[PDB]
Order: structure tokens, then sequence, then C-alpha cells
């Protein structure tokens, strides 16, 4: 008797803004494993003046990963995720434009002041649920419009980052709720376009996909890429939702990021569109099943990365471990910033900068270096406790846990941190938090899990949980 072969599976794509992952899971003994096939970079380049996303490059990643997940399995489906806000452009025949805009482009630079003479934006918040940023598609699209007119006639669609790569896999257009919910375009009672605003901004409705749901089918992969005719799944294809599918489902939990989408929320039933939730600075995006991620966008451990790139130019380079020994030691009570209101540029230096605006707005003094560790950290931590405190109040309820998604394995100690300010339980070991919601998701569509019933089942059994509680000192 001779002997035969391979195991089946689906393939998640995920790109983020500064890297990208490709993720094999599949059922075995039914429980879900998971295999990392391959991981790159994105690249951002200057093209005419405008910073843009390398989108040739990123689609041979993805086509590179294909390749090598139908070397090792079945593959029955693939399903991509992303960074909300940007987009692209199609012609009339199909054709990318121009590469898509980064988020970080200084297009938007203003642009709120040109939106409040067109309308207050409470009235566009009360529509629409999304903190208004510079960054949001809406106004993306306002400044692209208005830079070149005569340019933006060409547009036949546009395209969120995973419709664009849904749509160069298997010429369709679609897109999913999740990132339409990044836009300031979507209404999220109703959970599609918003036509008042879309009145208002002058853009006509044909310009975008239409809105389909999390587990949608699009369409095949094009015969000539040559990878067979694999099925693209829509799924919750902005990567915070994602990542929000592998929390559980529990009363009291909260869930929290610290890297490049840093953010606190908690799942609601529904949206909070007062004047309260706009003045406080939160957001109510959609996620699985139609859920509202409601969240505050606070800033992230970004600023100890560049204190740390500020004291390598002093020729003094510290660890985290350097990090955490030098705040762990200094036990003074020092200054708290306001981090959410601080202004510092893009290309200064952050030692001195933070100096300055101490010396500015607090005391001054030789600040020794673990010394403005403690003040950057206490003062991020500051402004996750205060981001709750408001997240209670405006939710009529008090929590009890918080599990960390997304970017930070730099985080570990941050993560304690938030324990230690916040008194609730910190929960770890979600690392690959959006790679398991973008692989669930594909799985329950192909049929290989039956609902959300057995993929939490099965996301608790694969999740290695580990807590955090607030130690004195």
């Amino acid at each position: 008797l001779v002997p035969r072969g391979s195991h089946e599976a689906v393939l998640a794509i995920d790109l983020g803004a500064t890297s990208g992952r490709a993720i094999v899971g599949y059922l075995s003994e039914n429980k879900l494993v998971m295999e990392e096939i391959n991981r790159f970079s994105n690249l951002p380049i200057r093209v005419k003046g405008h910073l843009s996303w390398d989108i040739d490059f990123l689609l041979a990643k993805i086509l590179e990963s294909i390749r090598l997940a139908n070397t090792s399995y079945k593959i029955l489906s693939i399903g991509i995720d992303t960074w909300g806000v940007d987009f692209g452009l199609i012609d009339n025949e199909g054709k990318l434009l121009l590469q898509p805009v980064h988020y970080r482009d200084e297009r938007t630079k203003g642009v709120l002041k040109e939106i409040s003479e067109m309308t207050e934006l409470e009235k566009l918040y009360s529509e629409t649920g999304n903190q208004i940023m510079e960054i949001n598609t809406l106004f993306q699209l306002f400044k692209a419009r208005q830079e070149s007119p005569d340019s933006f006639y060409k547009t036949n669609k546009i395209l969120l980052m995973p419709d664009l790569f849904n749509y160069l896999l298997t010429g369709k257009f679609a897109t999913e709720k999740s990132i339409a919910s990044t836009t300031q375009l979507f209404d999220p009672r109703s959970q599609n376009w918003n036509q008042n605003i879309l009145k208002l901004f002058e853009l006509d409705s044909s310009l975008l996909p239409e809105i389909v749901s999390e587990g949608n089918v699009l369409g095949r992969i094009k015969e000539e890429y040559g990878l067979g005719d694999i099925p693209v799944v829509n799924v919750c294809s902005h990567d915070t939702a994602s990542a929000i599918v592998s929390v559980p489902k529990t009363e009291g939990s909260l869930f929290i990021s610290s890297g490049t989408w840093s953010l606190v929320g908690v799942e609601l039933t529904s949206p909070i569109l007062t004047t309260e939730s706009f003045s406080y600075g939160f957001t109510n995006e959609v996620g699985k099943d139609g859920v509202i991620t409601f969240l505050k966008n606070c800033t992230g451990l970004w600023i100890i990365e560049e204190l740390r790139r500020s004291f390598e130019r002093r020729g003094k380079a510290y660890s985290f471990d350097d990090i955490r020994t030098m705040v762990e030691k200094e036990k003074e009570n020092l200054p708290l910033i306001d981090t959410e209101s601080t202004e510092f540029a893009t290309e200064s230096d952050m030692h001195k900068t933070l100096t300055e605006y101490l010396a500015y707005h607090h005391e001054t003094r030789e600040w020794t270096d673990g010394q403005l560790f403690k003040i950057v950290y206490e003062s991020l931590a500051e402004t996750y406790r205060k981001a709750i405190e408001l997240l209670e109040e405006l939710t009529h309820k008090v929590y009890k846990r918080i599990y960390v998604i997304g970017g930070g394995a730099r985080a570990s100690y941050f993560n304690q941190m938030i324990a230690d300010r916040t008194g609730k339980e910190v929960l770890t070991g979600l690392t690959e938090a959006t790679a398991v919601g973008n692989i669930v998701v594909q799985l329950i569509a192909m049929g290989q899990l039956k609902g959300m019933e057995e993929a939490h089942h099965v996301i608790e059994e694969f999740l290695q949980l580990e807590s955090y509680y607030s130690q004195k000192n």
C-alpha cells in the first residue's frame, strides 16, 4: 500500500502600517493551529510629493504568501485585514489611478478649519460616530479632490485598503463594514454609507462599493494569477476589528492597545452619539456581528521609543530592561504630563522637546534620564486610566478586566503599569489577536467551524492567558 498527503486551511493576510504577515490556520483534532508562513516590511514611498503606499510591492508579497501557502496546505480561502482610512482610486477602465496616499501625508494638515466652515463638527460626529481626525477618509477625499479636481473626475471607485487588494485579486468591489466605519462616511446605526454626508460633501454614492458584512464570499482569485480559484472572503477587514474578535465576550471586559493603533474600549450593542461622547474624544467603530467597538484613542508607547532614539543620539542607548530598571528604581512622584495635549513635532529631538514642555508647564530640574522615562511612562498610563474612567461614566458600567490586543511585546511593563494605575486585572497572551479573528471568520464562512459559538470555545482553548495585578509602590 502506497502512502498519500496534505491539510485543509485558511490564509490570513495581516497588513499593518509598518509590517505585514501571512498566517495559515486550520482545524487539527478540533483544535485551532496557526503557522506564520511569510512576514515583510511595508515601507512607504514619497510619490509626486505625497507619502504613499508601495502597492506593487504589497501585492507581490500577497501572491508570494499564497504560493507558499498552496505549497504546504490545502487553502480553502484567503482573507485580508489592514489599517484603516487609506484608499485607492480606480479609474473607469479598472486601473489604479495613482498610488494610495499614506494617512500621514501632509495634505490634510489644517483641513478641519475648512470642514468647520461647512458643518458643525458635532453634527458630523452624530451622523458617523467617528472622532474627528484629519486622517479620516472623508477629509482625505476632500483634500485630494480639492488639490486636483480635474484629476479626481477620473475616479470610478474609491477602495479602502482591504477592498483594493480584494479588487486586485478578484476583479470585484466590496467594502466590509469594519473598514467602512473608519471613514467618517458610514453610519454606525444603519451600518451603511451615510447619504446625508455624501450629499453635503458632493461625492456621488456610485464612487463607493456596496457594503458587505464579515464572512461574505467576494469571489475567487483571478485565473491569470496561477494560484487556483481560491475564494477571497471579506473578513473583519480593519485590523483592530479582527483583533477584537478574539476578546472574550464577558460583561466586564475591556480591551487595550499601546502600539500601532493605541486605544482602550469596550464592545457595545448600540452606538453612543451624545455630546458627552463627542466631547470626550470617543469613537463608535463597527466590528464582528455588527457590534460597536466603542473606544477612545490614546497616544501609545511611541514617545518612549522616540525618547530612546533621542538617547541613542547622545550615546546612551537603553534597552527596555534598562528602562524598566531605571523607572522601577526612580521612586519619587514626578510631574504628570497631559500626553494627549502635547504637540511634539515631526523631526524634533524628543529629549529637548520634553525638557522644554516640562519647564514651561510644570517646573525645572536637570531631569535625569530615568526620570524622563518615569514621567513619560506614568503619563501614558494616566492617559489610559482617565480614558477608562470616561468609558465607565459614558457606558454606566464599571469593568473588571482588560485584555491586551495588538502591538506591544515591548509593552509588557507598560501592561503591569496599566494594572497598577487602573486597579484592574490586565491579561496578555493575545499578540496573535488579529490573525485569529481573521482566520475564524474564514473558517465559519467555508464551514469548518459552525459559528461564533464554537469559535469562542476554539480561541479560548488556543490562548495562553497571563494576568497582571496592581502592585504597590
